[PDB]
């Protein structure tokens, strides 16, 4: 690892403020300082020699519609080992590095766990030495920036300075032309009606202390003729920009509303644009390496993260057949050995499908290709289930004027994997059982993971230092070493040091909470954290009901003091989720100001949850809330972050809680509530939440407080949408049915927290036993089972 | 006169250049310099030079001299990379270094689209002036707009002018620097409260995008600060999620439209409103930036005029005057008298206009709606000026109607400039006299020290040393003293007109320039032009009064003469045009159509062959001018007498050795005086003769019936000869010449023009007498250096006592 060169950094920093047009470094604003330091570091990085790839290893092309990368400058310094050198150089300018890093708005490039998984996997590939390129979209405004207006969620664009972001590099020789719409001539020539330019905007992915730097390649859409001077000179200044906007709209927003025809068409264009550019770029790299097209699968593999990039399959077929004149069988022999598909889905109804009419109109050549895939696949299905029209309707790639993208992924690729042992079994038994009959060796598991660089070393540096002194071998790229901590759970000095670190993290969070909300929270209390997206089945309103129960007990009658912290976004137009957010904020207003409670209870809903906020919340967690309805979580990478940093999990037996309980032991986790099978049986027998209300005085009471205006200044319909989902709507995620199990589990939490030694033992054991959650281990599993396997 | 400019050439450093180049292709994400495309090579070389420039020591401003803020709505700067290398003295060093990469520097420079930041001579004057201020050590900032698409990019489709956006990679242009600390907030519309607080309806951010203006071998680098408009909240997520993707961008597009296009069509109300917003945005940003510099230098607001002067190039930035009053009054609580005491000693105004009817005016209804607080300030200017007019012409209502700043619901911007400033100047001796006599005689009575002349000029760096390096090195070898920042040295060339070896070298250079233009013409049009022919060049904007169609009728006459007599003794000719017609200018576009159709016929007629070709080079620009001007034998300067104040193109062509065929008006007057009547071809009706002819009732139909040659060439345009039978092809041009009354006297000057062009043949036949005349045009035109212009501005206005 090349060491920090202070004189080179100084010369690079000087070039930055000279380029701004300033006379000295001291003239910079705090924003300019962050841009200049980041740009200087980018210059030094770009001068570093490129560590060459491992011979005889396939290069991985990882395609994802989100990359939730978080801030990059601090992460890059940690991976290079330059943090201390830069920190000290900046003290010479009276600049505080840690404060400067807070100038960076998180690049708004992803939404949730799907995009954070892609980011952790890029980081791990760079660290374990898997040559790879990430392929995404360079979104200008992300999903949205969340704020609270009288407790209601408000949505604005999440701008992040995309065009001026200092870590970008743009090689214009990688621009790609993408066609849209039009017709296919009688002789098979696609004549698009609209053409878009894709520019590659590259961010660096740095490996840990190994001089590896690989690209996250983010495509940005533009038009070659965006502006119509005739319309401008006629006075129509807005419509003059129309052609440009029709291209640039592809990379404005992540997951824009698709409940209408314009938005459905937009989503499909985004996916195709991403895949046409990516496919062109992969073939260009292969060609410039002097490699033959027929051997593409020997040198390259393409990982499809969910079904969003499915269209890459017929796009690659299109290029091979139409632009390189390969036979169908020769083209398919390549694509069918190049594409692998990662499934994140639990129910068949959630698999992605497109109206054939929209695909035909938008991508007429691809629709012909897709129908030929479909027609050729029918021969095999009829061989195996002769005359069975029902099996064909299920397995078809096109049927009833519908294109089944997940089906096309299974039929068109050599591997399918789920993201946890139980999920990957369900992929085979529930989603694709017939396909598994045809192609048993196609299906695999790779359990998800998280990078220990960002999520321990960077956000929890004091815990990281403890691990450095205690463990014999390096652990930051060898997380299985954490198991050697088990012994120190019995050492009273270790315990005291470890618990002190957790308390110092809770104090640090207290500051951050007081800056954003002004609320003062009690660091002696239990920090009880739920950081899931806001969806009904995540049951933030189950959390709410328990909080109301705690609030009620304090108002009347020795519970441990608590601080409930929430971070969650709701999709725009998801009115029920937004009403749950409204209730939580309204109830927190009462609790935080009510003098009857004081320092016994506070609720903090931090707005605009993002990677940067998670780095501050997660090291401070005592309790990790993982209370989704059993059956509805395949994984849970947040769960893994929280456990490794020494929070204890309260949760249902599903998703990543299964893995955590398996590793840490029943003494060290709080599993509760209906199992997957018990949820199904309760609905099968007839579940009425109203009957459960009638027999539960505490439950009826907290729900009365939400119906009678106690938290809305006398509006009885403030929380109307939440309450109807729980009562006449039928409570389909079983908030009431799990209520008393949850309340009872949380009482066990109190008891452990009073036994300070036993609590700390449990926390240490969560850190020590969860080394398997490293995304380095995930990547090695992908390498052995899929990417580097023999075809 | 002996000028002593402090020379300071930091020498080229090949190692530093190599390291900067390496950072550029590393920043592109490449593995070696050799991977670069041609376009990347230009970006990398230009960006490396920008890094080295930014690392040079910054020249400090001259002690005790006012700083000049030069505000213009256009800056026609041309390509920067080659000019910057020449001013730095690094051209040969970079050329040699690039040979080590097998890169040819002169080829690489051609990758650059001219920054589309100006239109014609008004903007090129502003660019020559900025270059000269840097070279003479006048501390200065130019203030303009960072137009994304310029005026338009010109092409020809079946001979007709087509107009497209003139995109030039604005946001990625490698010489730009942007200091976000200079961003300015600009308000639009709204209302003024009863307490006098302006509450705007729309707010726009102005970003300063700076280009460097480099002096000649003196390490001076000064900013051309170009404002670009943006909105702080350009994008509406609710509308995007509703599927209204274009309307989602409305707020941003409504701000950005201010710096999209230069001189957008204002034939309609939306365009008029846009132009006024463009002008206000430029002036609000510039005024804020000037005050910021003054305040950061620790200087007192009351002393602004002792340290700063603001030059208004034409009336487009007039609104800067009430804008500075607004800031002084509303934001610094100055009384009107104390504010006016500052502004009236800070602003100076350069007039380019000839007719009172052409002076810029705005509807009061529109100024009130867009700038309600400024309208109040402007009325106060008006009301206070009336008290002065009352004292001098009491109760005279016609005088007041003439001099008022606001009258009959119109705001007179030129009047506001005179009333509100301390100096007014015209751009040539005779023009500046007419400004006082015809335009502003009453103002000159009130303020007899306010009016001046400063004759225009051009920079010798771009317009001789860069575009004509062979002539430059002849001047170097011959004069043995530096002439590029001391152009009056050219007068020492006079005697070399009698040195046959010099004449031969000077002639070899003209001919080599013609060969180089022939290559470029072949590359751009496919036409092979004859380098032994007279290269006859007209490079004016396309306007009826520039009379490109007088040139056309003469071409037709020459074509007829040598078609009907293959034994004709006329000298071979190549007629070259560069000209854009403003969008929507239908007559000018029909003149273009006629020229291109006649050229098509001539160029493909084997009867004439290499005796005659006509080349209309599309998309005339600075870079095209640098190829055409050094190759010119004849400089066409044939506007109707009375319609030209100046003619900077005229000066460039004369210095590079072309002889002028022109009317006695504009810059031709001063050229003819300097070079002598024997060395120029003045023709046609005088200014006075034009006026008298029209008053006697001029009827072009009568002239046509008495002139059989004129009748014959016009018939060729009427009967489908050049039109594949379409007799209506040139209806608009023919009508303007005939039933329309020929207002610019094309027919009246035709035979005088034909006769002058025959004298051109006769001189060109004796290459000694021709070369002698050309040498003496180069030798005697040193006064047309923009360095001399700047010295005059300094002595008379910028550094004068108030
Ligand atoms: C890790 C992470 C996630 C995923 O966490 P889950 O509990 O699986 O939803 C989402 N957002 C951010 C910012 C994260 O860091
Ligand atoms: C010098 C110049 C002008 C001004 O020339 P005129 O003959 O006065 O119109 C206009 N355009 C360009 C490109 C020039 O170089």
């Amino acid at each position: 690892q090349t060491t920090f060169n202070k004189a080179q950094f100084q010369a690079a920093l000087t070039r930055q403020w000279q380029h701004f047009g300033l006379q000295s470094a001291s003239e910079m604003t705090q924003r300019q300082w962050w841009r200049a330091v980041s740009g200087a570091l980018a210059e030094l990085l770009a001068a570093q020699p490129v560590a060459k790839p491992a011979q005889g290893q396939r290069h991985v092309n990882y395609i994802s519609m989100e990359f939730l990368i978080g801030r990059l400058t601090g992460n890059n310094l940690l991976n290079l080992g330059w943090y201390e050198g830069v920190s000290d150089a900046l003290k010479g300018y009276d600049v505080n590095l840690t404060d400067l890093l807070e100038e960076e708005t998180d690049p708004a490039l992803g939404n949730g766990g799907l995009g954070r998984l892609a980011a952790c996997f890029l980081d791990s590939m760079a660290t374990v030495g898997q040559s790879a390129t990430g392929y995404g979209l360079n979104y200008q405004y992300g999903l949205f920036r969340q704020s609270f207006d009288d407790g209601q969620q408000m949505e604005a664009p999440d701008d992040w300075g995309r065009s001026s972001y200092p870590w970008f590099r743009h090689n214009e020789a990688l621009d790609v032309q993408v066609g849209i719409g039009g017709k296919v001539s009688k002789n098979g020539e696609w004549q698009p009606a609209f053409v878009i330019t894709g520019e590659a905007w590259d961010l660096p992915v740095l490996g840990y202390r190994n001089n590896v730097a690989q690209p996250l390649r983010l495509w940005q859409a533009k038009h070659a003729h965006p502006f119509n001077l005739t319309k401008f000179n006629d006075g129509d200044f807005l419509r003059a920009e129309q052609q440009g906007i029709d291209a640039e709209k592809l990379t404005k927003v992540l997951y824009p509303n698709d409940n209408h025809q314009a938005g459905k068409k937009l989503r499909l264009m985004q996916q195709y644009f991403q895949c046409a550019c990516s496919v062109a770029d992969i073939l260009r790299r292969h060609h410039l390496a002097g490699r033959k097209l027929a051997e593409l699968a020997d040198y390259e593999v393409i990982q499809l993260n969910d079904t969003h990039p499915t269209i890459a399959i017929p796009e690659l077929l299109r290029v091979l057949i139409d632009e390189h004149q390969l036979s169908w069988d020769d083209a398919w022999a390549i694509t069918s050995k190049t594409f692998a598909y990662t499934n994140h889905t639990l129910m068949p109804e959630a698999l992605e499908c497109w109206d054939e009419k929209l695909v035909k109109a938008l991508l007429p050549r691809h629709m012909q290709i897709i129908k030929e895939i479909n027609d050729r696949f029918k021969q095999l299905v009829d061989k195996t289930w002769p005359g069975d029209k029902q099996v064909w309707a299920k397995l078809a790639v096109v049927h009833d004027k519908q294109v089944r993208m997940a089906n096309m992924c299974v039929v068109g690729g050599f591997a399918v994997n789920g993201v946890a042992a139980l999920h990957s079994d369900l992929v085979v038994k529930d989603l694709f059982p017939e396909y598994n009959q045809l192609w048993p060796n196609k299906f695999h598991n790779v359990t998800n993971g998280i990078t220990p660089r960002r999520w321990i070393k960077q956000c929890n540096p004091a815990l990281a230092s403890l691990l450095d002194e205690t463990l014999k071998k390096e652990w930051a790229n060898d997380l299985d070493q954490l198991i050697n901590l088990e012994k120190y759970a019995d050492d009273a000095a270790f315990r005291q040091t470890y618990r002190d670190i957790k308390q110092a993290n809770k104090v640090h969070l207290a500051e951050f909470v007081k800056q954003r909300t002004g609320i003062e929270i009690n660091p002696q209390a239990i920090f009880d954290i739920q950081i899931k997206r806001l969806h009904e089945y995540k049951r933030q309103h189950l959390n709410l009901l328990h909080i109301l129960a705690l609030y009620k007990e304090i108002r009347e009658n020795d519970r441990v003091p608590r601080v409930f912290l929430f971070g969650a976004k709701a999709a725009p137009g998801y009115y029920l989720a937004k009403n749950i957010i409204f209730a939580i904020n309204k109830v927190a207003e009462a609790i935080n100001n009510d003098p009857k409670v004081g320092d016994k209870l506070k609720v903090v809903f931090l707005p605009d949850y993002c990677v940067s906020a998670a780095e501050k919340l997660i090291p401070a967690a005592d309790i990790s809330e993982q209370i989704s309805t059993a059956g509805k979580e395949a994984s849970g990478t947040g769960n893994m972050k929280l456990a490794l940093n020494g929070a204890l999990t309260v949760g249902t037996l599903d998703g990543a809680n299964v893995e955590i309980a398996e590793q840490v032991g029943e003494e060290n986790i709080f599993i509760f509530g209906h199992t997957v099978e018990e949820v199904k049986a309760l609905k099968a027998k007839g579940y009425d939440p109203l009957k459960w209300r009638k027999k539960d005085k505490l439950l009826d009471a907290v729900l009365k407080e939400l119906e009678n205006g106690t938290y809305s200044n006398g509006d009885k319909h403030a929380f109307d949408q939440m309450l109807h989902s729980l009562l006449q709507g039928g409570d389909p995620y079983l908030v009431l049915a799990d209520f008393e199990a949850y309340v009872a589990a949380q009482k066990r939490v109190d008891e452990l927290y009073r036994d300070e030694e036993a609590w700390t033992r449990a926390a240490i054991l969560n850190t020590a036993r969860c080394g398997m959650f490293s995304s380095d281990r995930s990547i090695r599993d992908y390498q052995q089972r899929i990417w580097q396997a023999k075809r």
